[PDB]
């Protein structure tokens, strides 16, 4: 609000992405394909949905439908996903991706895409286990 400064919406925006990188980082899905692309604010939306397309084309090919099935549930989210902001802020943008599994034996899959910390020209593609930035670890090891 104007009440407070920038720091008090963002502390909050850091806030999320440091609380649950953290506890998402210590209990992940047993078997799921999560994905984590990171891109600065100096690209278009358009040109990130373009990238996610070629991605179906891959695991579709593949020969095992876990392949295709996997990535069709992600990529299906993901795509939509950004879609729901069309521009993001000079911030950048930064989408994550993981399907969790309650001990009980249950499974949800919390996807959230918006801009990270600082405006960082930097970036990584690869759909992995944990969220793999040095971002969430820069201000976590510290």
């Amino acid at each position: 609000m104007a009440d407070d400064p920038s720091a008090a919406d963002r502390n909050v925006e850091i806030w999320k992405i440091k609380k649950l990188i953290k506890s998402l980082e210590a209990a992940r899905g047993n078997g799921t394909s999560m994905i984590s692309l990171i891109i600065p604010p100096k690209d278009q939306i358009s040109r990130v949905a373009k990238m996610l397309a070629d991605e179906f084309g891959t695991a579709s090919n593949i020969k095992s439908r876990v392949n295709r099935l996997s990535v069709l549930g992600a990529i299906t989210s993901v795509q939509q996903r950004l879609k729901l902001y069309n521009k993001v802020p000079p911030n950048g943008l930064v989408v994550y991706c993981g399907t969790i599994v309650t001990e009980e034996g249950k499974e949800k899959k919390v996807n959230i895409d918006f801009e990270p910390f600082k405006p960082i020209n930097t970036s990584l593609f690869l759909c992995d286990n944990k969220f793999h930035t040095e971002a969430l670890t820069a201000l976590l090891s510290d």
